[PDB]
């Protein structure tokens, strides 16, 4: 999680696409969605990021209706954007022990035990916490098996970027779990 704000420059694809879904949420509006292969995810946006301006205009207070309005009454040439980056999430950082495990047992993304002595204890991982990201990959909407293939495949390293599942919950929501499986750009990024 990159403490700050930075900006990125976006343009509509051939479709006027941008390949992004907010969602309003405390009053900010978050990052929902974000589709593979489009100028959202090219341009780095990550679920759960914060949208505080489009082109310099404040998001404070908007709807979600209204966020997706803004974007599509904009010149394609240049969507400004101002982006706090994964603020309601964070990570850790754990080791697999000989036997490969972490130590925690997880269900439908969500922590839900943490296992004695493992690494996920020494470093205070916590239950109740969507799973997010592993070693920089969404796997949001990925199955359990999925993400524990995810897990295996990984070096003796492994970096998880959590959430506290009613957050998650209410982000989510309003969102069919196949346009998570499909669409929800789960791909290493791309340098």
């Amino acid at each position: 999680i990159k403490q700050g704000i930075r900006e990125v420059i976006l343009c509509k694809d051939q479709d006027g696409k941008i390949g992004l879904r907010l969602k309003s949420i405390d009053n900010g509006i978050f990052v929902q969605l974000v589709q593979a292969n489009s100028p959202a995810s090219l341009v780095g946006l990550r679920f759960g990021d914060q949208v505080l301006q489009i082109n310099g205009e404040n998001c404070a207070g908007w709807s979600s209706d209204k966020a997706h309005k803004v974007l599509k009454q904009a010149f394609g040439e240049k969507i400004t954007m101002t982006i706090r980056d994964r603020p309601f999430e964070r990570t850790i950082t754990m080791h697999k022990d000989s036997t490969g495990h972490v130590g925690f047992i997880f269900k439908n993304g969500k922590i839900t035990s943490i296992v004695k002595d493992s690494s996920a204890a020494r470093n205070g991982l916590l239950t109740e916490h969507n799973i997010c990201e592993i070693n920089g990959q969404n796997v949001i909407g990925l199955k359990d098996s999925q993400i524990a293939d995810i897990l295996s495949t990984s070096g003796t390293v492994v970096t998880i970027t959590i959430m506290p599942a009613f957050i998650f919950e209410h982000i989510i929501k309003r969102m069919a779990p196949s346009i998570m499986k499909s669409l929800m750009d789960h791909t290493i990024p791309e340098v």
